[PDB]
């Protein structure tokens, strides 16, 4: 059985991220370029800060026909004391994609399946829907509030941005 | 339970790959050297272009007694409209290895198991057999044609090299 | 069914590891810094050399309040002819963590679950406890001996450090 889990990834530009290592044959992004990154992670309902994303985008090619890039991404999603989910697969700056769920820890131990990545605002706002299989238990309620429908205009709740107790999960990852 | 899927990975020298990021203090490959790469991917029967490989080889050590290198590889295999498979493990230029199937997406959602990598012609031709478990359905027939036995002089079908509809899968990855 | 497996990872300073690829604009570790690494791997009881670890640590942030770093790690554990385990997740220099088991090969084909990482000496001695699901068979007895109590003072058996037949597994990874 699938448990859907949605999250918002936001680059608030206060984590030194992205760091672009530019090595390619080309002026534009190309093979050789590496982009270590880490962004903030909020619940799908945008009410709470949960943690961070962390990992590496490997540039594969520039896609001039689509005015964008293909990356191959290896990274994790951190949910404070709940644990983390890890993923591998395509990040395309110009369209939605699906990544493999490579595993998890904590409540996410045994996780498998795929996750849909939707870019909302390039490069600062992304929305994910994990189609989670293999979990030992029902996901905690504070993570499964009805998601805010994805649009360019979404914002984390002000109390979550401000890191107030009501706007964070316990020991949210930073 | 297990569905065998074989593919040929071929470097046709037209994707700027591999890109060597040199950091080891050695004329040979060494720890510190990073190799982002992307090659073309064909069906096991060599009749169709399916997509590409994409990811990163991390050099671990030069192995002089084996006249080759040990890499640690993290990458994906793209199958056009069907989805992708992701892997992690040893790439040894000097001998066959098995990598872990970390997951998949699309028709490969839920994939697990191991994949045999056969070093056919260094570095331009590699042959893989995925021992796929966890798939929802039987693989599409166009992916499971009897593989061409691996040998040094294998070549994709001319229709596949030329990207004719008869020689590609739909939305083959490029 | 869960099988527990513990191993010690030791940097014996003879594998050119770690290699620091410095890209952050600070004397301290920061986003942009990449650390390819490979250490030796011994049984939990420290009687036998089994192989190596191999992969990449991506620096995510310096954590000044904890006098340490957060890495995001992608790597494998090699057990000679037995195969390997692959992992994805957090390495925090200042506290224990859990990483996701992304898959395996050989006797570890089908492996999933999570692994505890405990740092004993930064960066030269670490102790792991894998909580392994999905294995086809019981772990071999030579891998499941009672672990030596974890501390800063642990050392491999002299036969294992010296690579004597009684102190190594069959075709231990090097």
């Amino acid at each position: 059985k699938v448990q859907e889990l949605s999250v918002y990834e936001i680059n608030e530009l206060d984590r030194h991220s992205p760091k672009i290592l530019k090595n390619a044959f080309s002026l534009m992004f190309g093979l050789g370029d590496l982009v270590p990154f880490t962004n903030k992670l909020y619940t799908g309902d945008l009410k709470k800060r949960v943690g961070i994303t962390a990992g590496l985008c490997v540039v594969i090619e520039h896609v001039p026909e689509k005015k964008g890039e293909r990356f191959e991404a290896t990274y994790s999603f951190y949910f404070g004391d709940y644990g983390h989910l890890s993923v591998q697969g395509p990040y395309l700056t110009y369209e939605d994609s699906f990544l493999a769920i490579t595993g998890g820890a904590g409540i996410f131990e045994g996780a498998y399946g795929q996750v849909k990545l939707q870019q909302l605002v390039y490069p600062t706002k992304l929305f994910y829907t994990f189609y989670l299989k293999g979990l030992a238990n029902d996901l905690p309620l504070e993570l499964t509030g009805t998601p805010v429908p994805p649009s360019k205009d979404i914002e984390p709740a002000p109390e979550a941005k401000a890191l107030e107790p009501s706007g964070v999960i316990s020991n949210y990852t930073n």
